[PDB]
């Protein structure tokens, strides 16, 4: 399946391939997703774009997700990941992360959240995270930096807590639920409050290009 236009999903339960051009009219450019392969085992697919203009605004933010089963934070036992991606041309301003959104009500618009938290494997250029360095933290066996700010939109405040690796991470794999209980323990996340309502993996594309982002295999979920 090849996606050019700014919102369009493939999908095999629980898979899903998103292109998400959100931040489209900001800009100047063009951007396609290729879905590899598809199936209820997994996801593989590459974005090839270019973009121009909006400097330190996001443009995209192509993706692959999974559905699952939404429940309490408190009471989630594991949420296993593993992922293998490439970048192609790293003369550009994005970023290759992991995105999952928490809502104090489970039927909340899964486009955003009370909270929100980034697992960053990689960062290109100028970018960073929002907000500000509150600490350095060892999770799954990895050191990472851990950043925390807020946002506010329609009168909706979000708070994003982002774990950024010191270099690329081309090869991971791991247990997303150790960041939370990290958050739980030392940042007093309200775990037994918040609903994990969508997990996604893909990358935030700035300004540059031509680049390629290629995710060889990319497969998780949540117990």
């Amino acid at each position: 399946q090849t996606m050019c236009s700014q919102y369009d999903s493939a999908s095999s339960p629980p898979y899903s391939v998103n292109q998400n051009l959100w931040g489209e009219y900001q800009g100047t450019g063009s951007q396609c997703v290729y879905v590899d392969k598809l199936s209820s085992s997994g996801a593989s697919w590459h974005t090839e774009w270019t973009w121009s203009g909006g400097e330190g605004t996001v443009k995209s933010y192509s993706n692959s997700g999974v559905t699952f089963n939404k429940k309490l934070v408190s009471d989630v036992s594991s949420i296993p990941t593993s992922v293998e991606w490439k970048q192609d041309n790293t003369n550009v301003n994005a970023d290759v992360a992991y995105d999952l959104f928490t809502a104090a009500n489970v039927d909340h618009a899964t486009s955003s959240g009370d909270y929100e938290l980034m697992i960053w494997l990689a960062r290109y250029g100028n970018i960073q995270p929002i907000g500000k360095q509150i600490a350095t933290a060892t999770v799954g066996g990895k050191s990472w930096e851990v950043w925390y700010g807020s946002t506010t939109q329609a009168g909706a405040e979000q708070r994003t807590y982002s774990f950024v690796s010191e270099s690329p991470i081309n090869s991971y794999s791991g247990d997303i639920n150790a960041f939370f209980s990290y958050l739980t323990q030392n940042q007093g996340f309200p775990a037994s409050s918040q609903y994990l309502i969508n997990l996604q993996f893909g990358t935030e594309a700035f300004t540059g290009g031509p680049a390629t982002f290629t995710v060889d295999n990319w497969t998780a979920s949540v117990n």
